[PDB]
């Protein structure tokens, strides 16, 4: 599990980025959020995830609030 924080996140339509020191930013979709409630992401908010590749290339998967 990776460490960073949120960069910006557009709340209405649930997406946005996440900043990794010395690292390419990672997407991050609202639907990879973890935990209770309305899945939403504020910048700068400290997070926890993974990095899944598929064929549309890298994302933010399992995203905790830290
Ligand atoms: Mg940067
Ligand atoms: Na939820």
């Amino acid at each position: 599990m990776l460490e960073g924080k949120v960069k910006w996140f557009n709340s209405e339509k649930g997406f946005g980025f996440i900043e990794v020191e010395g690292q390419d930013d990672v997407f991050v979709h609202f639907s990879a959020i973890q935990g209770e409630g309305f899945k939403t992401l504020e910048e700068g908010q400290a997070v926890s995830f993974e990095i899944v590749e598929g064929n549309r290339g890298p994302q933010a998967a399992n995203v905790t609030k830290e």
